[PDB]
């Protein structure tokens, strides 16, 4: 259970790879 | 304690769906 | 310990109301 | 398990500091 939350953790850490959507969002306004 | 936890990581993991407002940002940028 | 992961999961929960960020940012796109 | 997943917390809390991106896409949103 422990190792199962410590997984969640990483899963969230995957997800925040949102930071790869702010980087090309900013390309774009940078753009327009 | 360890329930409580788990209950946090998957409400989380809810709050992530931030990822409504970057699908809107990114075609609003598109599309000017 | 386990009481302090919780506490740290909760704040995370705090800096995900970036969510308020985004629907801003949004706003600031439909206008211009 | 308990030290890697405070590590984890800690990473998550460094990976936040995305608040790079949206303060900057802010300003963009700012100045056009």
């Amino acid at each position: 259970r422990m190792k199962q939350i410590e997984d969640k953790l990483e899963e969230i850490l995957x997800k925040l790879x949102i930071e790869x959507e702010l980087a090309r969002i900013k390309k774009l306004l940078y753009e327009r």
